[PDB]
């Protein structure tokens, strides 16, 4: 019933900062399994049909959630990238939101930076938003996401090694630094 | 205060099992980055003075503990293995609580590789022992280490992505199965 979601580019579309070998092992293999396991622990329970948010938002810890918040986590993030984006910054409602709770958006690259990098363990930085339209960044462990708290995920750092150790290894801040030439703003702003 | 433990062998010495590749970053980055961050981090607060161990017994979650844990968890990691182990199952007292507590040593293999598998995210399968001579199994999250809970920790495997990925990848099993013909039993055995 979990289907692999579309990668709207090549797999080597991404080079140079993030290396086709790590796209063939973290889409091809990693999401695979995440939805592989959701799919054969969701049978016989009453998460069978529920979406994977619905799952996040719900379940307490457990290898549903787990895999569930992993599968929710990686398709915001591969969906969230392109090769050649148009802009390099927010505008519009997201751009005047960061503006006012970051100061800046090189404020908030700096704060957002330090928290990818802070975070001890596999895990994720996430920029979501609150239902009164305030923005928070979070440090979600493992396989969380904000939806487990009721925020709406916009923009999502995986922190797990296999998200970059073959280009990287343990550079993790190198490999952070880079991600912001292919973040496809016009994705992030709409999900608001 | 803190030092980098002395490595009993070469850095390509457990190939083909361990890659020199990973000694060169699991020792040569990843506990000098823990060696060195402790060291900066204890002066001018309760733990100066005290050991490692001292510190992962006491500490509360923080990065104090997270460094910590980690400095004594690869500590005991890399001194448990051999090249070339003169046997590949334990003797003596160890053995024969092996024998006790998991029915084999067959078993208690196929027990913590299922611990070592089934740990969710960054963390290590450990065996320990308490102070009636009983074993134990326990998955230990992020850098936490068994002597926070008064267990002598004997065996532990390393299941964060670092110890594994650039031979492995994804494989984290196939890893694990490995790093039994690498055990030094002589050393575990004089951790009981
Ligand atoms: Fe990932
Ligand atoms: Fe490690």
């Amino acid at each position: 019933m979990y289907e692999m979601p579309k990668l709207p580019y090549a797999n080597n579309a991404l080079e140079p900062v993030i290396s086709q070998q790590t796209i063939d092992y973290h889409y091809g293999k990693h999401l695979q399994t995440y939805v592989n396991n959701l799919n054969s622990l969701v049978p016989g329970t009453e998460y069978e049909g529920k979406t994977v948010e619905a799952i996040v938002a719900s379940a307490p810890d457990g290898a549903i959630f787990n895999n569930a918040g992993q599968v929710l986590n990686h398709t915001l993030y591969f969906l969230q990238f392109a090769p050649k984006p148009a802009k390099n910054e927010p505008a519009g409602k997201l751009g005047e939101a960061i503006k006012r709770d970051f100061g800046s958006f090189e404020n908030f690259k700096k704060e957002f930076n330090a928290a990818s990098v802070g975070l001890f363990g596999s895990g994720w930085a996430w920029l979501s938003v609150d239902k009164d339209g305030k923005l928070h960044i979070t440090k979600e462990p493992n396989g969380s996401n904000p939806v487990r708290a009721g925020l709406k995920p916009l923009l999502g750092f995986d922190v797990w090694e296999h998200a970059y150790y073959l280009d990287y290894q343990n550079r993790r801040a190198d490999h952070v630094n880079k991600l912001w030439e292919i973040i496809d703003w016009d994705v992030v702003e709409k999900r608001l």
